[PDB]
């Protein structure tokens, strides 16, 4: 499913991400835009053979099982395919664990390079929230 910007903002809010670990909703929306362009089916292979899945590009090296990432963990206790669903529950719940890891949203390199320090509130401008 490809979300609209305000649709995703709404879904993220409903699932408790607005100011989760201190990150305002616009941070999460900005991260989603640059990680997946709001496409739940997004996948990208990493150089090390791990794969990133879903709206927030969660990595199989630590967070989900895809059966093809040697030596990896599955810390969200889910198949990586769960991260591709039109229902963002699995992605959000896993994101909450990631962001709680110690390094906040720096875990998402595109967040650090493209969202961090910017006017992230623009990402939720005009949404009925
Ligand atoms: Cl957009
Ligand atoms: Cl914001
Ligand atoms: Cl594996
Ligand atoms: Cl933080
Ligand atoms: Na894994
Ligand atoms: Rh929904
Ligand atoms: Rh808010
Ligand atoms: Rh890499
Ligand atoms: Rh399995």
């Amino acid at each position: 499913k490809v979300f609209g910007r305000c649709e995703l903002a709404a879904a993220m809010k409903r699932h408790g991400l607005d100011n989760y670990r201190g990150y305002s909703l616009g941070n999460w929306v900005c991260a989603a835009k640059f990680e997946s362009n709001f496409n739940t089916q997004a996948t990208n292979r990493n150089t090390d053979g791990s794969t990133d899945y879903g709206i927030l590009q969660i990595n199989s090296r630590w967070w989900c099982n895809d059966g093809r990432t040697p030596g990896s963990r599955n810390l969200c206790n889910i198949p990586c395919s769960a991260l591709l669903s039109s229902d963002i529950t699995a992605s959000v719940n896993c994101a909450k664990k990631i962001v709680s890891d110690g390094n906040g949203m720096n875990a998402w390199v595109a967040w650090r390079n493209r969202c961090k320090g910017t006017d992230v509130q623009a990402w939720i401008r005009g949404c009925r929230l």
